């Protein structure tokens, strides 16, 4: 395959991730494995791994943790040109990777991070989105801090001025806001969104839309409903069946041109499920940029996000060939 | 929830545990993961993790390994006030954690440990059990050394004088004694025991009681029989189905007020099964102290001991909430 | 056994292994530590009933910090629980000409936001033979100056001996800012622990040629004239590099300086060395050591800490005395 | 059991193996786990682990990596007397251990290794095979370098002169040669071979023999066909069903005295499948030397090679007792 | 920002941890490095637009080497991809009287087999303010002498400053062999980096008493007389052991030597120290440092590298200047 | 090649990493070692047919100890198997003023309980050119004095050269107790390895000023007068700390002392240094080295061991000779 100099931009928070090794709990550990990630950072890293020009937009402190996060992004091919520098700390999360009946557990320590306290003037959206074929954000970001909803609105107005394709992964988190606040903020943003990425909870909570029996017919019906209300070009929906922390079934649906497309369903023994939804989003963006047919978009993105479940950390380490090889069985 | 200053006491041996990492065998390893545990120590650590005043009674050498074992107990909240100090060495076991068709393998090196050589005068049972709501021992202990049966008898006579509730986990080990010696020693102790913890082998071997088809009806019948012979207030019995070293099914039964109560049955991908029976015992003791109904005692203790299978080491790292969350599905 | 009490912030410490920089590492070694926690750990290791007073979140890091303290024998009965997070610092352990480097991430810790009602000083200090605090603590949060004042007034009323390690930090406050808060506290301090730097910035006292015993004796008598301390203990690090330092202490008592043996140390981890000096000085005061034994014992103890990874000593009295006797 | 001073010889390449820990990919890792192995080395290590006099014949460089490989062989009991020393480098392979839908991935770096460039004069086959009861090689070796086919032919002519039993594991690798070149080279060697070890692909590719439905009857028929063409005393065939990188089913067939013998079929959660085929071969050689009946040869070798799947690295760490214990259920 | 360019081979480096020998280890620490890659990493760390030119295989090791370079800020646009493997070296990090030991495994690397068409020098060196190479590179493969000549002719035509680190290696070629290839290259070198050894074997120039400042000044003026370099930079390691060395540099410019402060170093990892000297000297030339500041800055930078695990510096300008100012 | 034989106990050694104390560690590094095992490993590394005689349990630790021995080239043919356990020691590797610390756990090891019938000395020592043992072994168990006597009588009958490393240990026996058992053994010892301490306690010989060459020469001639050894080899550690020591040896032969070069060592792991001195002295005797070459070679070898983690050397003859030649 070939590198494609197609400029893609994502925006949000990247955090230091601290996880004990070997299914140890925080209480018991003499060390933490270190990596860096976040929903929109993980998407950028996917798109860079596929050979596009992925830029991640954020703010990091000028300290060694901010330097490391930036260098981690670059290692995976993500361009860091639009990372603002300043503020007091990097956000952190501690992750206990679960097993069997013990779920994974996250302790967040992200408050008062440099991005959370970012100002509208920190970002030149006209410069950032110049020449961009795509802009991606998630619902995790608006509630992180005071100016963040205004910062996204700034970005989305420029995207719209420039004719840039806009995706959103709804990513509802009850830790961050109530479904009422999420709806108050996110529904207006849907005017700017062309491609919706979600799961069923995200749609009930953030959009207030629901159907009985969530069954392909039901998922097809939900996507029609969101499509009729918001006129999305594409709806991508993830379908996780959480048997335990060790085994999940996984599949996706892509809805476009009025029609649902279901991928193969995989049974996965999980190494690290973190980032799997983001790799779905990455793959769906990638497929749309490449002009994949709708069925192939579903199979490719299911394959990619299945594979992420096998890779330690938040970012995929994947080639196009590896993903296609899985999708092709 | 709240801390409960209810004094609970357990007695036995705590050992240094040496396990290679990553399913390595002893022969191949350049290192050993270090932890400290033992049947009755593990029970104390469970009760401390639930917020009771758990004291573990034992003897350890005055050397850094004895200091570390004591400090490991304290870290988990266990009170070390009644640990006698003296003797020559700490007992050790090496553990190879198995996988799939390869079972876990233990090499013991516990002989001539400070506890094995403990004397009756090492322990002031009147001081130890003053104010105790509960006393717990297991069948692993009597055969460890010369005075240990007399030391337990000393403890049990005081418990009985003070009206302290007494539990025993039979824990038959053929490495330690024959079923004939175990029966000769353990049957007399049953006079002092209020709550029996066992599996089916333990009851056939140590008590000489058995039934065909070990089937809920059969397990219910065995518990009636032991209850009629020894007048136990409670019988808790573990039910492991050992598919491989990687997957087991797990469930428990609590028999009280003439009636059996079976928990949910879990299919577990195992991280570390060591201590799982002890956490059952811990949870059953905890439930009895709290006045849980009989069904809830079974579900809570099944949940807790299931979860132990997911946690590296011998001790649980668990909150009440985590256990209840599992039990409630 | 004798009840001793210290108060301050304990933090999760994260350090790369093997002299790695934060930028290059894929893991951090984990421990828990803090000036006054480290003192309590010292005293616990010497066999005293040491209680550490602080506040931690109800989360696994808070749980692990408290467990670490208990592991070392410290009593955690008076740890308040609540708040949103534990404070953190990241530490690159340096080598040769590259100094160690700390990145602090302690703002908005449960302790920084503690309220005075969180701490029952009458109950905490009942039966206590000693109370230690440091100048790291007051600048950490809005009510900590008042929390410390509550404790010091109760210590005064119960007649409990009081030590303070000045521990000036520029990151946390200004030379002027320290002076406004600490100098009133000296009214209740019996034993001062400090260095040249802390004395200048916090106490407004300075003498030539300290970067010489007579100079050091002079500063200690001037300090003692002004605030009437029973004891002044000063650590004397000669910092050739992050690998090799010369190390000694002075104890000033009964109007006389007492200088320890001078150790040349190849350092494993110097964090907590000052704190083990303070612990050792406290212990030596409780055990009626003569001033010179007090200096040798505290020098030997704090030299040894440099050899032990992490913030807490792992030491016996026999071990400390073996070194001091050479 | 007893040591048996029966001299067995194997020949081929041993490589340095570099694998990231914990299912990490090469791209992401700050380290590599180190071990040494190779098809015929792994066989020698099996036979040494069973208590025979196993010699491995190869060439290694005089550098610390060659010293380490030799010392690794000796640690497992393999005699290194006939290792030639010389050349420029040791061969290497990097291995990513897969999980679930992500397969294991090998990057080879074996070209220009000391063995690849070995000369016929490097080996004194008359000395090497003096007193040997058995000689083993695999199809991986001929294509590694220029003289290697001639070196094997030298060995096989002496084996035949001395009446030494000869086994071959066909081990077809498309990375190394085409099925046409493999057939051109390997078919002539079958004249010297008494015991064939293979899977179905190996037989189609290297021997050009095939049957519909690869079903015990079909596998039995393939073994008859190879037996009628080449007059093999024994055919051992491995049967892997590759569900994912995490779970495989595994069983074997031994065909001798005109009759097939199928082992028990195991479902394995895999730790490290590398070497599993070689342990089968090892076990089949061992069984033949001991005079095991044909069914027992199949059960014992299935058991052993199942167990290898549970052991990190290329070599088994196994006792006779452990294998028999599995086979006996 | 200023575009600087270096060219050579980057390798996977495998080292046992904890002073273990290859024979005893069950793991290797992984990093990526090479003389000129290390220079680019230095310049990237100082904030220049540093591009490293080489060739790597399309495999995960090739991917990881390029990612490591990017992590450190190096631009990888001009890395050609193809070939069969990456070069490797194994490194036992020594201690005290046991020297470090390298086993090379670099033959038949993608770079060793590179062709001249693999590199578009007009595009690579367009806008470049500097081009650095070393004498490690020409002997690595059949076309590398001609590849280097292509680059140097383009550097000359664009008026781009050129540095060369002689880096004589006996494993790779003979004293006679170096001389035939390198001396013609000196025609395009403006800044020479070298040591006593490299100068004797590669340049055919020798002076007594170098195993003394006047001796070192004498060799640098003789070199400068013969080849007319703008700058000569010489590192001066005094190798007591694998643990402790004395370290200084000389910069010779405007017909005068300039000797740095001399550092006594307890070494963490000395690999790449010479390369960080070269990077620091390049950076100092681009920033118009006076000769003496240039020596102090480069000495301080290369001293610091000894404290940092791996081949690349992790350093800021402020950090280097802090040391140099003492 | 020449068959050499040593006898004693090999143990599982468990040490925390990274200068951690036993109390603080969540893992132990694993190796296998013991005085005479370490000697055999040395001789095997020099290319001799070295056999180590002992007894181990039939368990995985016993298996791994024997495998470790084979890895290093040692022949394990004469290891008896049975008994209940392997002996263990735990080792905290110290730093600076904190000495290393050993906790022994060797009682009731398979070797401690060995019987004389376990060892066929006629077969073991047939064709042997050398037999080495140490004074660590006799006190370990009831029959070991008699086992050693069986071996020594057979060595005497076959005319096999005999070395003994006195290795007095206070933990294992008293100064008086050593004397009753060892002095009769001296009748069959040709080469003595010892230190000031071992000579006083075991041999009842003492001289002033040894904590000076003339003092050391005097003790060696007194030893030689009394027991008529062909060679006396004495190691001379000057223990500044657990980090830096000065190191030299003396070989006394033909009625003359021979003192080696003195090495200043930054220590990685000093365990087994004395044993590699003994191995080196044995090797030097078998190869006809002159006394002074014998001292330099053994000093260099044992200096190098200090740089290598674990109990066994990983060394070549060329490596040892390279150091000795400086
Ligand atoms: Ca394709
Ligand atoms: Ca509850
Ligand atoms: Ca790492
Ligand atoms: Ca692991
Ligand atoms: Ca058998
Ligand atoms: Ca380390
Ligand atoms: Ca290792
Ligand atoms: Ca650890
Ligand atoms: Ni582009
Ligand atoms: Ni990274
Ligand atoms: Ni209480
Ligand atoms: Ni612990
Ligand atoms: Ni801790
Ligand atoms: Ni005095
Ligand atoms: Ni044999
Ligand atoms: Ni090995
Ligand atoms: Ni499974
Ligand atoms: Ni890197
Ligand atoms: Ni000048
Ligand atoms: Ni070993
Ligand atoms: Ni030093
Ligand atoms: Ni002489």
């Amino acid at each position: 395959h070939h590198h494609h100099h197609m400029k893609v931009v994502t925006f949000g928070e990247i955090m230091l991730r601290l996880s004990p090794p070997d299914h140890k709990r925080i209480f018991q550990t003499d060390s933490f494995d270190v990596t860096y990630g976040g929903a929109e950072a993980n998407v950028a890293a996917f798109l860079a791994q596929m050979g596009l020009d992925a830029y991640f937009v954020t703010k990091l402190p000028n300290n060694p943790l901010g330097d490391a996060a930036a260098g981690h992004l670059r290692k995976f091919g993500v361009k860091t040109d639009y990372i603002a520098r300043g503020g007091n700390r990097i956000g952190i999360y501690f992750l206990e990777i679960g097993a069997s009946q013990r779920p994974s557990k996250v302790v967040y320590d992200r408050a008062h991070s440099a991005i959370s306290e970012a100002k509208r003037e920190d970002f030149d959206w006209e410069k950032i989105l110049d020449g961009a074929r795509w802009f991606h954000f998630s619902g995790i970001t608006p509630p992180l801090g005071k100016e963040l909803p205004l910062i996204l609105e700034d970005a989305l107005k420029v995207a719209n001025e420039k004719g840039v394709t806009v995706s959103c992964d709804l990513n509802y988190r009850a830790r961050l806001w109530t479904k009422e606040e999420a709806q108050k903020v996110m529904i207006p943003f849907m005017e700017y969104v062309d491609v919706l990425i979600a799961n069923e909870e995200d749609i009930e909570k953030v959009l207030g839309i629901s159907v009985e029996g969530l069954n392909r017919e039901a998922y097809a019906k939900i996507a029609e409903e969101v499509t009729r209300k918001y006129n999305f070009k594409t709806v991508g929906i993830t379908l996780r069946e959480s048997i335990s922390a060790t085994v999940n079934y996984w599949s996706v649906m892509v809805f476009e041109n009025g029609q649902p497309h279901f991928s193969n369903r995989y049974e996965i023994h999980i190494v690290d499920r973190v980032g799997a939804g983001d790799s779905f989003a990455g793959a769906l963006i990638y497929g749309s940029l490449m002009g994949f047919d709708s069925q192939k978009k579903a199979e490719f993105a299911a394959a990619a996000s299945c594979l992420k479940h096998t890779i330690p950390g938040d970012f995929v380490v994947l080639s196009i060939e590896e993903i296609e090889k899985l999708a092709s069985g």
